[PDB]
DNA sequence: CGCGCG
DNA sequence: TCGCGCG
């Protein structure tokens, strides 16, 4: 199973399983916020622990 | 008669008055001698000053000069 | 405008 | 590549 550190973490990955790859502009505000910037820090941290990973040219994100 | 430059201000001022008596120098550095902690604390001043042509940054060295 | 960086 | 100025 993937491990979150945080519930919102989930919220997250469970958007992006349940929506497909998007950008961090639409996981934010389908989560109630605005920017990438309210959650870019935890999608690259997400990143690190192979939780997601990005395609660097679309900038979409997806679950790992 | 007034003074020429004209800053909207303080800090813009300061940036200025540093930087003609030490620069260029990075903003890291200008930060820190204006009592702030990391170039995030001018990075928005400088490049508006830069955008009305009151400063240059060389992008090789990263500094900022006075126009 | 990508920015992840505290 | 800590470059980053971004609201």
């Amino acid at each position: 199973s993937p491990q979150f550190s945080q519930q919102r973490e989930e919220d997250i990955y469970r958007f992006l399983k349940d929506n497909g790859p998007q950008r961090a502009l639409v996981i934010a505000q389908a989560l109630g916020m605005r920017t990438a910037k309210d959650v870019n820090r935890d999608l690259y941290r997400m990143k690190s622990r192979h939780l997601l990973d990005m395609d660097e040219q679309s900038k979409a994100w997806t679950i790992y």
